[PDB]
């Protein structure tokens, strides 16, 4: 259902794949629970120090609009529906090392909606992005609400939810959907080359600023400079700054 | 002051004109309570599914800044007027139908802060968008503080009320104050086009969307994860689900 | 370690420069307490209008982040040192006249969260605008982790924070947290011409947007409303309302 490999030097990278070729790398609830467990749950262990995921096959991220189509059911199993979505996510998001996206082409639906929960998106020059929801007949709901808002300001957000059509990985990296572009041809080696320069810097100091930045986002800037305090000095009892 | 036309496909499209072209459709106060007429007090007909809005001539989507400032009397009586102008904002935001600022031309003032109040705004080659204000001697009081800063970012509103400069349309859509610069005069032929694709999708996709939304642009992301659950709920007790 | 040199039309244009040019000024506690003791002087100076801070010649801004590095008391100081630093960039932030930042060259630690303190900066191509803190150990503890989000956003705050490269400012440009781009001659031209097209206008009308833009971002919209709203009626009472509308 999924892969995963850890190579680095001295072993600190390792990377995750979507393993559903067969079917556009199609996310259902089987799939979005391994998952949970794969970054299990917020913590993960002491050996790798930047993670990467992106999805095996070249030809999609996570297409989750043209074959994932199974809501016949009640309603009431939709709030289970929509919050194993946000648990994924929200892991994805808050996981303790830093994750780079790699968009490997088609995202669509929830694909592209998982990405937005990362922090660095390394794009392929053959992505179509967009968040077609809406055609079906039933709107974003696995947190998309509120990422692109927060991601391409809200400008941008309205349009591609009301539309649901696509655009472009040079159009998406113009509005900050995608932070960098790379060919199709320099993708499995620039996604690490950002991890392979990410890795040999300070173990704690990284991670620091990512707490320091994942919750100040909530609150407004002044009380986020007590938060940011709190974690500025967390470094300091750690050694890492010391050498 | 106001015409209301419907033609185009799907019978949903109520696309409001404000009928002063010898004065470049600027605003005041009669004009300004007679907005909510047309938008019915937070309120629309169900035929009509999504809106746009414009300037009649093609000269002047809404040029009120300094060709029709009446306030030069009673600090106590100009209280009703940001409030009568913070009224026509949140009226036209936070519509039952989603719409679309087609600026034809001049946008300045009280007049690009009724185009700042919509969603998806396309802009025109011939825009001039600005916030001059300060030059007049007021600081924005129809949202033109917030809404400028919220839309482009921080730091891209505090030049162009600092300064009071009027920006071109290329140099617009440069920071994302305008979502598409297409055509001044396709605005029509294209916001029809692009609206038909708007309402061409489920309507409960969509309105549904823009309560989760508009809801959430300032509150924190689990918060605001919750605005979506419901919304998205709600999308799942109403025809437009299976069918 | 600094020098006002203020001249404007009737002169209101500050232009403080930072002074310190062997160690390419440097931002110690010295240095971020005497730019403190002034502002607050040019806080109570309503005679100048417009306001700009910037080295004095053609290197770079500050380059605090791997120049001076004094990171050794037992983690009980540098509390200390971070109540420091965010007071220091709290009071340019704040001040009552317009920031015209104009960054020049090298802005790494101290001086690329004091010029992001600013509200408008200018960032060059051959400028440097990156954070190498982290790779020290230590993350940008004077507002480098929120005020790189909120200006340009998360999505492209943390990749500038956790890279800790140096881009070019040229990208600054359009990554989106500088404002504008024109060749090396003379800063003290362009800047200084804006600062006019400040100077130019209402001196109340701007501090009555200035005190209303710092705080209506963080709350909700409709609490954002009331300093918007209780700020254009203090832009009445005054004279320029009716001197300006003629």
């Amino acid at each position: 259902h999924m892969s995963l490999v850890t190579t680095s030097t001295s072993d600190g990278i390792c990377t995750v794949k979507i393993n559903r070729p067969d079917k556009l790398n199609a996310m259902n609830t089987d799939v979005a629970k391994e998952l949970i467990k794969t970054f299990e749950e917020l913590n993960h262990n002491d050996d790798v120090k930047v993670i990467i995921l992106t999805g095996e096959g070249e030809k999609a991220f996570s297409a989750g609009a043209d074959i994932e189509y199974m809501s016949k059911i009640s309603a009431d199993e939709s709030v289970e529906y929509a919050k194993t979505g946000q648990l994924v996510t929200a892991t994805v998001e808050l996981v303790k090392q830093p994750t780079i996206a790699a968009v490997n082409g088609f995202a669509l639906g929830g694909g592209c909606e998982l990405a937005m929960s990362c922090d660095i998106r390394i794009a392929a020059d053959t992505a179509k992005l967009g968040q077609p929801e809406v055609t079906i007949g039933v709107p974003p709901g696995w947190g998309g609400t509120q990422r692109l808002m927060r991601i391409v300001g809200i400008a941008k957000a309205k349009e591609l939810v009301y539309t649901g059509k696509m655009i472009k990985a040079e159009e998406a990296k113009e509005i900050g959907l995608v932070n960098h572009v790379v060919p199709l041809a320099s993708l499995q080696e620039e996604a690490l080359k950002m991890a392979q320069q990410i890795a040999g810097n300070s173990t704690m100091g990284v991670q620091m600023s990512k707490v320091a930045i994942n919750k100040g986002r909530n609150a407004d800037l002044d009380t986020g400079l007590g938060l940011e305090i709190l974690a500025w000095r967390n470094c300091f009892t750690h050694p890492d700054r010391q050498e």
